[PDB]
């Protein structure tokens, strides 16, 4: 039940000299808005909040939440290394306005079991609003298991999501299972393209992806059309999804390439991205450029 | 070479509500250099650097290069994933006084080859400050290859040295002949206790430990033993730095353990830890103390 | 393009004193035959071939061959480590009457890769047979990456497809773009249930699975449907096969579920299997049966 | 303690045809037999166990058996995934009077920890003789943890060992701390050569590694200097094997490179491998060549 749907992970736009571009962000807040999304997810991975200072992210949030308006669900991810950071940066999503926050596990140190069930609980503890989890195991190095999750949602009520990112059949379907079979309306993300259509048919919820920021009308699509029974119609448009997440192998960290495909696909924002990221070089954004074409996505 | 023999990580010791505690930090530098180290590293993985705010690491770094007052070698750790925060960390770090910086890889995305290469450049051009890399691919997921390591020294001559953590012995073994054979003058140091040997006869120069901070004697005087040619007397603290790892395994983080230790050898320094590392339990303060006992160190 | 479709990885009968039950082989062959498989294929990892011993394998072989007589392709899995006893293996197929080989990677020592590229080719020129590579990185701990696979399949023209078994849509897709493209016949297959969909989406050619002993008419109608365009009906087939793969959580090696499960879909065989596999338990196998009856299989 | 000390895993020598040469294992045997070696073992990795059929085996053993002739103690490798082929091997083993035998743990599948159990406690129920296990976990995917060795050994009496190859002083501490803790006489052998001096200084055993086989003389050395409590001699012969393994980067697998070394160091016995494995470049045997002049062993 809640934070279902096509949720993008924003995009935050920067100016050549690494502050916040209000207007290129604003621009594509509003695009996404229009295309039909479900909610709109501020500082994740795609949003760099890694490459930001704990000053930065509250500026960055506050200006997107206040930007937003309330016309859609916005969730604030507050997550890092340092707790008492994680603390202060959730509080103020909610006193700025935020409706959700997103919180993945603390990826230097991989606490122990003990220890990371009490951080949880801790974020939780600290703020009325919803907390949708967040693994990336590729990045963490620590998975965030279907029991895992259970026991935390068994333990407060207020952590009622994640979003799945890790490209595994397995392990969305088991998070499934195992959560949502003790806990119904606790919502399940995948956090990966190609995933969305087998996380509908397997009982999920929706998807927090990349492609949500440059082509969302596939996801919006393929959501509507299995929310009306045209199944043929989703399986069409996951085709296509499956193809996307190609390009993100162009470089790494991607956050770039998802910028240029902004640009490419009708948004002309700045493409600055804070080290360690890099500018993409031109032959790698010709490829974008061909595989977004082969796409038919500009 | 630069920053050689017994550098320990230094704990960064807390008052209840988790601010810097002075009088207490400033004992335990006071007795780790009275014990005959060569140098002294602060906020590395054991000093917490990866739970606490830039402002506090710039007011940890200043103080305690203060307080060390020239009396040996002070290094800082300035690592992170967010670049330009290292680049700020390490320009303070130089303006306050430190020797010199150590930088671990970022530990959220896995770089490419190309922009981690381009990171190390960037944050070593920052600064006139010898650099000294640090590899713990066991926290990071992403290995320091000697190869890369050698690349790096080729390309800046500030990149002078590495703080190797690994259970590996030919990891050490390849990053001493890979690099120390194209760099003669590179520093190679292990950050395992129970490495320190083995990389002292591998031709390497010495460890950054965690048992530095709890009993610097057994370091210190299997370094003094070996430089004398007393190969027997060095073996013989060996056998005591074969034991004290077994300590780490009572919790993770463990920077609790080497606070209960620090206290149980005789400082009574407060050993609070910053989240998400909590305080250690009674039954296991109990187990450490037994193994303290049982390796004759307090 | 050779060997595609939906090529069941057929369990091999044994009787309680571990011998070849050839009534039990013998009607399950011609239960998957009936129901319109378009390959059968012996001894992979659920026929157990890593149980028996080359002898034993080649009488397998002969019996299972014999019995097909030609009404389907055949399949003969003649790997292992003993590189000598895969080349006796694989001549011994082709004499036998096999219509290809299936070969995985060495899975002790993981070799060189000119050691790997050079066992390959060997193992291709010692028959005229049309070779199927058999990927399977969680229990080879070496993956054949779509640039080695390309490779192989420039070096000889009688490598001609690969069974992928990797929960990874990237990997699929991957495979797909890089060998596909420079060999448009060179078949994919995936060795999961529940990526066949996927793989037929993405524009590979069908299946080798386990649910293929047992429930083979979901692959088989999948298949079908999707050859007819009716894509909706082909992912109805797609959302029970997204749910079998839980069954093999139950046990491992998961031989025994398989067997188990072709009994409960009313196919009455021995389900002895080989050590260091055992018998599964009641309380499992009424699992399994709660598994298949939700799933409308029995 | 059964099996302690110096056991070198002997190189199987063949004929250019494949075939076992017995001559040339004979003078091999005798060589290390004569150089103080505390026992031998025939079939493990370096002995080519996993590219041999079971005849070839059986051949093998009987004849190594026999040359030895109660000289030394000796140990053969019988392990493979065919478990009821690991049982006739291990039956044999003892008919033709070996002294033990060695078991890996299934290296195809990676069994549930039930059915691994059951495996080596069928395996040791099915001979009188003592049984050293073998953790490579490595080439295994599957480690055999301190706890599950532990529970190994309370279940049956003639568990009486491990080989633990592993570049892990933790893994070899803890192995010592929580097997030997339990059953004092339980033999703990390393794998590594450069691992038999920290062995020896945690409470272990001795080491069976490949530097047996062309430099027995540095191992048999430094433990007998252990022995008689001239740790300094110890560690210069320490110093030595610290540098060995540097060779088996030469090639993967690296039986060949061993072979090579048995030459050089001055036993002249054909180096024929078995395929996968392959016979070393001019190059690396000039490498080869030059370490070991470097290390002064020929
Ligand atoms: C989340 C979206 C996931 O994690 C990306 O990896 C691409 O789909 C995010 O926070 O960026
Ligand atoms: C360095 C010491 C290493 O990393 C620890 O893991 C323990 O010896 C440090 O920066 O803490
Ligand atoms: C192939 C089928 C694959 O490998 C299994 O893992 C089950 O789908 C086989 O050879 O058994
Ligand atoms: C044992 C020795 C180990 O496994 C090698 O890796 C080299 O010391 C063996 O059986 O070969």
């Amino acid at each position: 039940a809640l934070f279902t749907g096509i949720i993008p992970p924003v995009s935050t736009i920067f100016t050549a000299d690494g502050q916040l571009d209000k207007p290129g962000t604003a621009a594509l807040i509003d695009d996404l808005i229009k295309a039909g999304v479900d909610g709109l997810f501020f500082l994740g991975s795609g949003g760099e909040f890694s490459q930001l200072g704990a000053e930065e992210r509250k500026a960055i949030a506050r200006f997107a939440i206040d930007h937003v308006d309330r016309r859609v669900p916005v969730l604030i991810g507050t997550g890092g290394t340092n707790a008492r950071e994680t603390i202060e940066l959730s509080q103020h999503a909610q006193q700025a306005g935020a409706d959700g926050i997103v919180v993945i596990n603390p990826y230097y140190w991989k606490v122990s079991e003990a220890n990371l069930i009490r951080y949880f609980e801790q974020v939780a503890d600290s703020v009325t609003l919803p907390v949708m989890l967040y693994n990336f195991p590729a990045l963490t190095g620590q998975d965030l298991t279907p029991a895992l999750v259970k026991t935390l949602a068994d333990s407060r009520s207020n952590i009622i999501g994640i979003k799945d990112t890790i490209d595994s059949v397995a392990h969305l379907r088991s998070m499934i299972h195992t959560v949502k079979g003790a806990h119904p309306h606790f919502t399940v993300l995948c956090g990966y393209d190609d995933h969305l259509f087998n996380t509908l048919l397997l009982g999920g919820d929706g998807a927090i992806s990349a492609s949500g920021n440059f082509a969302p009308q596939v996801s919006v699509n393929l959501l509507k059309a299995w929310r009306d029974g045209d199944v043929a119609k989703a399986a069409g448009y996951h085709q296509t999804l499956l193809q996307i997440p190609q390009m993100y192998q162009l470089d790494t960290p991607f956050v770039n390439v998802i910028k240029e495909a902004i640009v490419l696909c009708g948004r002309p924002v700045s493409t600055h991205v804070l080290p360690p990221a890099s500018p993409l070089d031109e032959p790698r954004k010709a490829q974008l450029k061909t595989l977004l074409q082969q796409l038919k996505l500009c």
